[PDB]
């Protein structure tokens, strides 16, 4: 291995310059399966790894587990192996209300409510997308039809406190942390994950094109426990963009 | 009379404008408007000047916000309570990058922010994140009319000197906090400085509205080269085709 | 011109040490008539400068703009040329029940919710007005005669957020701004403008002499809206003292 | 099952209050073996599942995966299966000089160079380990033999620029954590990890028991590239001791 | 012929007689009374609040001397006895209980400190853990069980001010800053034990600077049932916690 | 016995006082009292030496601090309970600029707030400012019995050491976020360093109360570090005086 931790040779990459970051190791391969020749690579602690082909062009299919820590790991060593290029697919809960179960959030620009991006970027600095990157998704999502949301998105290093769930042990919010949705929604942000301010700062820090698009399996105004079997479907609509995307930024 | 504390007009005297071009200086907002039809002056005051055009049979405002985000929080704000929902800024720039040159055209992806008023409507770990339509129509503008054009960060500061790293000045000195800050930003990737993008595009991104951020190079920090005047005139007509032409497709 | 902003040059003050900094560029011209000999040197952007003689010595009269970044700009620039000792005449929304309208205030030091003063010194800093030019100030306000108060100013990066203003598009304020009139009320806190951080703090921590007065057309416990008379004849009040206060410095 | 992550029941736990929490889900399999009746229960994304038996007593074993963000999940999530006591075990990156490889590290309380632990308490709050858990830990490490330091424990974001390795793609570090291992250094701090921050503060402020234990597999001052023999007998050393510790505090 | 090898404390290397162990109260009054309880004690010197006895425990010499209240003498304090030879410090205090379960009466021993201090910064940045030496801990606490005590462990917010940082409303003022409302309740939920004044700069400037420091306090108020203590509750209380505090130095020599 | 929980005075003992000099060293305070007339010793607790003395026939009180925010913040409050409204610190400094000469005294404005208590008051954007009748009042005192005064900006350190830039310590090191401080305060024109004015002048300027800041220079550290046991004398005398002429004008 070239690297610490992805188990990954530069050769492995077989001159591949473009990844597909999906958090859940088990997304890997539904993904590169969408594409020519998929290959397995590794699988180390969270980050499994695929190769596949994509209009004749090697593409690199990679899990960074949930959290900025672990895709910091990943984004840096698979950057390490040549990856310049890093298209984000992920869940989503949505927090505004005319966005629905099934939608397709493409986010702009992320809020910083993470700790790893602050290692490459002090706050001041914007956890901005890269824009071809961007049109990228926003023209595949256009393509293969979908009602699609485009925005700023709540990047939270929790997934309870810091996107203001009481459903807990504690049942306590930090005082940071009270009130902090309706902030949140008051200002347009459409969404909560857990991944973007992370990898969009650090790639548009590096000189790295990152792009982030996420399905929605909830709504926080609306809903809770989501259906089983609506979430892979939109799962599914959510891999094809992605893949879509990458096709245009070949 | 007024209908707004600073800015001096009326609902009326927009037309139903739901567009502005919001320029840093209040002597280009003459030089924009005449770019488009039927050109009037509505009202001076201040560092505010506010100039009615029409753009394909639509009306479109013109309002200088004068140089920092306190001035274009009050602009933009009050613009808004007038009925602008869409604000595009162009304005002038000092480049950080060696690769970028004097009377290159920079579209705003987004802003490091280095101001105050910024934090006045959203805290700092928000996003200055410019409107992807606005964006898009900057950037196909630039394409249209033909122009050098880098896309990316800007680094908006509230001064002119010590913010950008400026040591060519009465005290000599920069503050420990922006001490080798300019390196940083370079090896970060940020083109630019300018003064008014980070509240600018806070306020909007933060506020449901449209904005759009555009500059001409008049100098690159990198280089040894004194700003010349021709070069300066021309990069600012250039920059202002564009954001008129951009205008165009946001109506 | 030796500066890039202003348009002047060392020759255009004749030696001049002694500023009086106005925001309104329309106010400029108002400033100057009440001194001897008054000559407009040149106008660009927000920045317009006036020189005038006051007892046999040359004053100059340069307008900053509303906020820090443009009076950041002229104060540094003034400096350059040969500046010394800088007075702020301003305008300004009381806070507190007991001052009225057409009431003056002296400013010792400014609460530093701005962004420039940041650029000149860390936060600790205290946005401290020069000892000698409040005394000035004080001493001019007694000798024309005005009911004036001395003390703390909150100086504002906005005019409407940051000073706690509800009557706008959004109609609403950031967390960090939702009950600060109430608490800097508590602390004492006289007024809200918008240039006075930034001006104390670069002229405080530079070894640059500044004053601070404005006078009151609004009360925030009371109105909103001012009238025309009382806000023209304000503004002449004020005017008369920051000049008389020039005498004492000079 | 019972929570969002996990793939449990509070049935599936058999009234276990205690688990070891390692950061790889290979670990989990490794620590359960060395008890009682050791069963696998879940896998989902990092989160490896385990149940075992310690002196007639269930203990569940359950990976974090890296960092903060999942780690607060699987935290949580435990909490609200019904755990109450939290055992760490991790490897480790030492910065002192008279720290070895194959070394154990007890951790007092951790520096907080993470964002999940904001999202639980303030930074001023201290990332600090219970007391009895400590003691434990000691304990069980002087019980089967080991060369240990206690003390204070670096927990970052990231594995790269927060441990200010410059070995990266960009081969920068941020303004912020540029010279900052040598302050570490200076200030007694023994190693780096990424766990431990959260872990402690959301444990600490929420009434949970937590304890952190780590086997050196590199010092930072002599070498990078640990060797993989040593790598896993100082993990089965680390296991050993954990399991130890978790007998201790039944 | 000698007079001070220090600014403030009026002490010498001489004076310590090979000391390396100092229990360090607030009160300047208190020093003797903890002296007291060991063998041959002696004044050593007296400046400002910086009150110095020193004393022998077990047949070994072990310093008292007084930090004041506050971080920044406490600072001074331990700064000018470890320049002295001191590596070991152990402070004993008082308390203001904030949990319902803790009574007066009750000894603290405090693992770690919030942050409420502004010396602790002037040493390690915020994020660095306001933590108690793991050996002085543990001899407070087997320290507490050998005379017999009511005792909780755990953390302790350490702030720098009495009144407004601990919320208290009774005042001339009335008011909190933003800050600190809604504080008391906030540490509350987090499980925090009691409010005090030292320990948060004490236990970062020793955790940072290879220093051993331990953290015990008395509790003679809490905040959930009364504000003002009585006088003789007060005393039993203190000579409590000072027998404790002794006998975990007897531990560490 | 007492009204209040540290000091160990009634209202009644104040007779009615309602100003009060407040020096950091209890034994400090006889000094001052002596100075004045018919001075008695009313109540030694802690840090908190109080005595009771007379100036023109008007009843003041001189209170010791001790060193520090915290029980400054202490003194001050249960101080203000008892009736006080004027407060007037002495103190020694060590200066930083090197025109300042050991026996100079310092008039401090403002202060540069490197201390904690005073955030318990009022966030760090509101500035430690000294009351401007106060300061007139000493800066008057001071020409009044004739000295080399400088009157500006102060340092107010929650540390005597690493928060002052001494490097002469057991650590012999001084965290990042004070490293080079010294030269930046320099810089930026602060007269001096001591360890009290922060939070007495933020607490009162907060809280409706007059406060106001005079200091004798003992050491400049640009020169020396260890003070003269004779100059300390009659530095302390100096300002002794200045500050009870002071507190003359403002009964
Ligand atoms: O609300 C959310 N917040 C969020 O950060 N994500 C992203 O995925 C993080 C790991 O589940 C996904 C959701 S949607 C959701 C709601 C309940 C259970 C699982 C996912
Ligand atoms: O370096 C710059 N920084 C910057 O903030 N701007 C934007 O215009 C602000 C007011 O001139 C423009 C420039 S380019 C320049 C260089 C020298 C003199 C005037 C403009
Ligand atoms: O409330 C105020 N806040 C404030 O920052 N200023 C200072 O002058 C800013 C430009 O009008 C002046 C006032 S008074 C006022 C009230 C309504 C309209 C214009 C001024
Ligand atoms: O330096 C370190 N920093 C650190 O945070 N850890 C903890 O485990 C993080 C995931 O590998 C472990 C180490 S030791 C090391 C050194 C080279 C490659 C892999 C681990
Ligand atoms: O609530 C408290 N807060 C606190 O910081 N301490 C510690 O000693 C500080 C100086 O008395 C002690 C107490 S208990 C108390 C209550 C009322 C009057 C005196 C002490
Ligand atoms: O440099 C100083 N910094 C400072 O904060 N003070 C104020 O008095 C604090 C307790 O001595 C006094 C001085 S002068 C000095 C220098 C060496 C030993 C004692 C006093
Ligand atoms: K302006
Ligand atoms: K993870
Ligand atoms: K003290």
């Amino acid at each position: 291995s070239d690297v610490f931790h992805l188990g990954l040779t530069k050769n492995d990459l077989q001159g591949a310059t473009l990844a597909i970051v999906p958090g859940d190791p088990d997304r890997v391969e539904k993904i590169a399966a969408l594409m020519d020749k998929p290959v397995k690579l590794a699988s180390h602690r969270e980050f499994t790894t695929w190769r596949a082909e994509l209009d004749g062009k090697p593409v690199i299919v990679c899990s960074t587990g949930i959290g900025g820590p672990s895709t910091s790991i990943a984004v840096e060593e698979l950057a390490q192996l040549g990856i310049r290029t890093f298209l984000r697919i992920g869940t989503t809960g949505a927090i505004q209300p005319h966005i629905n179960v099934g939608d397709v959030l493409v986010t702009t620009a992320s809020v910083r409510l993470d700790g790893a991006s602050l290692h490459f970027a002090p706050l001041e600095f914007p956890a901005v997308a890269d824009f071809e990157c961007t049109t990228a998704l926003v023209e595949a999502a256009k393509s293969i039809g979908a009602t699609t949301h485009v925005g700023v998105t709540a990047s939270s290093d929790t997934f309870y406190p810091g996107q203001e769930r009481y459903d807990t042990y504690s049942g306590r919010v930090v005082r940071h942390f009270k009130g902090s949705m309706e902030e949140w929604q008051a200002m347009g942000v459409m969404n909560y994950e857990m991944e973007s301010a992370t990898l969009l700062t650090m790639c548009a820090s590096q000189g790295l094109r990152a792009g982030m698009v996420a399905g929605v399996i909830v709504n926080r105004t609306q809903q809770e426990i989501p259906n089983a079997e609506t979430m892979k479907q939109t799962e599914s609509h959510a891999v094809k963009i992605v893949v879509e995307a990458a096709r245009r930024l070949l």
